[PDB]
Parts: C-alpha cells; sequence; structure tokens
C-alpha cells in the first residue's frame, strides 16, 4: 500500500524524540562484535569438564540459544506496524534492536561450535512451560500486529517480548550466568558475550517500557491490561526457572567441583524480582 | 503462528552461507556513523550560494531522502518472508541492511537541518515517474509478500528494490553527486556521507543478486521474469532521470559559477549502463 509521503522531505527526523535518543545511544554502545570473542578458553573449560558437568551448562545455554533466534524473528511484525503507524524514529531505533539480536544469536552458536556442542540437539531442555512462551505465546502476539495494530495489540506483544522474554526472563538468566560460572572461573568468552548481551538488553526493555507507558499514557484503563497480561504469562515463567532448578539440583557435580553454593532459592527470587520490578516501571497516570 | 524449532538449538549457523559471510562484511565495514559527519563546511557552502544555485542540489536531495525512507520501511516484508522460509543467514544478514537504511535516512536528514533547509518541503521535486516508483511500485512488490511468497513474488521484490532502485537509481545518484559538487568542491560533509552510503550499497545489491540467482538457479525461466520486471520499470527510471536532467539544464547558476561543464548526456548514460550491467549479473543458467 502506497506512501502517501515522506517525513526526512516534508520536514526531518524528530531530533529530540526519545527513540531517536536511545538508537544514537545504540549506535554507540553497539559496536561490539561477536566474531571477536576469543572462546578458545571456553573450549579447554568444556573439555576439561565431565560428562556429569558439562550437562549442568546446557540447559540454560539451550534456553538462551532458541529465546535469542525466537526474538530475532519475532520482531518483525512490531517494526512493520510502527512502521505503517508513521513512528520513523521507533522504527530507526528498532533497526538496532534486530541487528542487536542477530549478534545475540550468533554469540551463543558460536559458543556451542567452539566448546564442540553444535552437533548437539539442545531441545531436549525445553520443557512445555518454555514451549509455551518461546514457540507460542511470543510469535502469536507479535504476529497478531500485522492485522491488529490496536493498543491493546501492542501493549500486549510489547508485555510479552520487552517485560516478560527480555525483562524477566533473559535478566535473570544474565544473572544465574555471573552467578554460576563467573564464580567458578569457567568459560571467560561465554561471560564477555553476556555482558555485552546485558548491556543491549537494557534499551531493548527501554524501548518496552516507552511503548507501554505511551499508550497508557492515553488511556490509564490499559495500565489493567498490562498488569493482567503479566500475571498470565508468570506460570509459564514460573513452571520454566522451576524445571532449570530441578535438572541443576539433580546435577550438582560442576558446583561440587568448582565450590559454587549455587543458592537456587536466590536466583528464583531474583525472578520474582525481576517480574514485580517490571511491572512498576508503567505507572498507571 | 507458532515456531517449530530452532537452528541455533539443533544445531548452528550455516557459516559457511554466502549471507553470513555479507552479514561478517556489513558488521567490519558498517561502523560509520552519520552523527559523527561535521557539516559545518556544507552550511557555510549552502550559505554562500544564491538562491538560484541553491536549488540546483535540492532535487537530488530530494529524491535520495525519500528513496532512503521508502526502503528502510519496505524492506521489512523481505526479512518476514525470508525468516518463515527459515533462512536464518538471509535474516541476520538483512538486520545489517536496514540498519544501514536508517543511517542514510539520518545522514540526509541531518545534511538539510545542517544546512538550513529541514522546514522546506521537497516533495515539489517528486514527478510523476518517480512517485511510480517510490510511492507505489516498491511498496507494492514488498508488501506483497506478506501474503505471497512465491519465486515469481521473491524476484519480483527485489528486482524493483536491489537491482532497480539500489542497482540502477541509487548508483547512478552517487556517481551524478560526485561529477558535480566533488568536482566543485562542495559539500564536503555530504560528500563523505555518500562515500560512506556507496559502500554500503554495495552488500544490499549483492544480497538482491544472490536472491535473484538462486530463484533462477531453480527454474531458468525466472530468468525471463527478471527481464521482464526490469523492463517494466526502466520507463519510470529514465522519465525520472529526463525530469532531473531538465530541471539541472533550466538552472544553471551554480555550473557557470563552478565552471562544471555538467554533461548531463554522460550521466544518462551512465544510468543506461547501470541498468544493463545489472541484467549482465543474473546468469540465465
Ligand atoms: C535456574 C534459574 C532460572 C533463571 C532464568 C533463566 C532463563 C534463561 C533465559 C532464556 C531466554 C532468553 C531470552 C532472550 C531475549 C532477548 O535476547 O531480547
Ligand atoms: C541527473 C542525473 C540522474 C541520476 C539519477 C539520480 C537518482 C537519485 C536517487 C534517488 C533514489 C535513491 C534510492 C536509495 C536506495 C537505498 O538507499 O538502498
Ligand atoms: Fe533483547
Ligand atoms: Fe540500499
Ligand atoms: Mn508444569
Ligand atoms: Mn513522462
Ligand atoms: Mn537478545
Ligand atoms: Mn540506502
Amino acid at each position: 500500500v502506497h506512501h502517501d509521503g515522506f517525513q526526512t522531505v516534508k520536514a526531518t527526523i524528530d531530533w529530540e524524540h526519545p527513540m531517536f535518543k536511545l538508537y544514537e545511544k545504540a549506535k554507540r554502545n553497539g559496536k561490539w562484535n561477536p566474531a571477536d570473542i576469543d572462546f578458545s578458553q571456553d573450549q579447554k573449560d568444556f573439555a576439561s569438564l565431565t560428562s556429569e558437568e558439562k550437562i549442568s551448562a546446557l540447559p540454560l545455554v539451550a534456553g538462551f540459544s532458541a529465546g535469542e533466534e525466537a526474538v530475532t524473528l519475532d520482531i518483525l511484525p512490531m517494526a512493520h506496524a510502527l512502521a505503517r503507524q508513521g513512528r520513523l524514529e521507533d522504527v530507526l531505533f528498532l533497526t538496532t534492536f534486530m541487528h542487536d539480536e542477530a549478534k545475540h544469536v550468533e554469540m551463543f552458536s558460536r559458543w556451542q561450535q567452539a566448546v564442540g556442542i553444535g552437533q548437539m540437539d539442545l531441545s531436549v531442555f525445553h520443557n512445555d512451560h518454555y514451549k509455551r512462551i518461546f514457540y507460542e505465546a511470543l510469535p502469536e502476539a507479535m504476529n497478531r500486529l500485522y492485522a491488529d495494530d490496536s493498543p491493546e495489540a501492542v501493549i500486549r506483544a510489547a508485555t510479552v517480548y520487552n517485560m516478560i522474554v527480555e525483562g524477566t526472563l533473559a535478566e535473570s538468566g544474565f544473572y544465574t550466568f555471573r552467578q554460576i560460572y563467573k564464580k567458578a572461573g569457567l568459560f571467560p568468552g561465554l561471560l564477555q558475550g553476556i555482558d555485552y548481551l546485558n548491556m543491549d538488553e537494557g534499551r531493548h526493555i527501554q524501548f518496552g517500557i516507552y511503548t507501554i507507558q505511551r499508550i497508557v499514557n492515553e488511556d490509564e484503563r490499559y495500565y489493567e491490561l498490562f498488569i493482567r497480561y503479566m500475571d498470565e504469562l508468570w506460570p509459564h515463567v514460573i513452571g520454566y526457572v522451576d524445571y532449570l532448578t530441578e535438572l541443576g539440583k539433580r546435577q550438582q557435580q560442576l558446583a561440587r567441583t568448582y565450590a559454587l553454593e549455587i543458592d537456587y532459592d536466590l536466583l528464583r527470587h531474583y525472578v520474582i524480582k525481576q517480574f514485580n520490578l517490571r511491572k512498576k516501571q508503567i505507572s498507571r497516570t
């Protein structure tokens, strides 16, 4: 369907737009390249482990590799919907969002290749709760935007993607990686990647907050929808956390070997804290 | 619609895929930031010009600003279509393609802001032929991909976007900018941007060649479709070139002032040469 005109012909970019400012920060802070990460010591760490210790790390990597790939594919309908609404600065920013996710997919896949598990199918560590979030609910909410870009639909898409997948699960997985392997001295290349990912993710979450708040600013009754959509997904968030916890409690050899009191009760509470504080970053008024 | 699984969980990125290699080159060669270009001398050059000389440069900038904005919006359906086909490496590459176009929009809009014409509506320099390409035919061909991702549809989309808009018009506009202003010593910041754009554009055109050739490799009869779709748009390509030429011939004060024998017959022949050589980069066999 035709373009009726172009903002940068009739006028200019809105230089003061919050998403233009976020785009500018993304360019400045987004230079890192996964191809430059030295994974040679990760290969050695992984080979040094027993099979039982090897396993310990794979469920979390399985969750991230699928998650990064899902969000790379599934952000495209948001870019389309805001493009069709004429929100040029949002779209400029989203090009950095999408390119970030591509690098995130690349990073975890390089690590798998380097440590020797590229040929292993890690889908076995996706339980029903994970699938409900990543194989179903996320693509459903985003793809809806192609035929329904109502405020309700945009709120739901940003809530599932930015507040739950990124702002609750991703943030907690970054924390979990540091709490376990940074402590152990293991996988320095992976943890360099996690640090870069965590920096990118901050901008993604801020886009989600901006998006949800500007819709809530129009009609405070959308605040109730945001809360409702957060709570709808919580059972799957915690059901996946519990599954990963149960796997950690059953395979403890990496913990013993490296003297890690991995506090699964603390990890759980970090997740609950992440979820509650995303809710508090949306002001009803 | 659900994900059935993820390539980077079951396996890895196809590291030898041509579009993964193009993505890798795009990251290495795509660091430039329009925000770092010094436009202070462009502001002075522009203010130094007479109104009659001022006008000379605006039609070409008008064509580029709209063109960059159109392609930023209109590449999204190609990313979607290849994503839904599972072409993960194409999608990774396309994130760099989209982010490039965002920077291109930003670059021309910064120049307009800096030289003092941000408030001027440059739509007056889009004639009917230009509109047919950029306001209509381009969005029609790309948006079709949301409901029709047949080889015919993908060939047509790549032909309009990558071979005509980028590989014929953009390439010729880069040449035109150098032939006129690089000669004059004018607008150094703009020409720094043009150089960066021309480097990015090379990767975009190569994606289009890859895309069209891999479909032609399946069924040589698609070669005829490629040629047919190139010829369908030629009248609008040359009709826009003629319009810009006629405007250049009527407002010649910048040429006289700066002693430029602007060879409009040469510019025209560069366009014809661009078009014919894009055709020859697709092998029927
Ligand atoms: C054992 C403690 C549980 C901690 C929670 C771990 C969750 C793993 C994260 C996997 C999904 C990652 C989503 C990526 C989204 C993005 O990159 O924007
Ligand atoms: C007077 C000689 C005519 C030369 C032809 C000039 C055409 C101007 C170009 C405007 C469209 C630019 C399209 C940008 C596409 C992209 O950035 O991928
Ligand atoms: Fe993210
Ligand atoms: Fe381009
Ligand atoms: Mn359960
Ligand atoms: Mn005509
Ligand atoms: Mn990510
Ligand atoms: Mn461009």
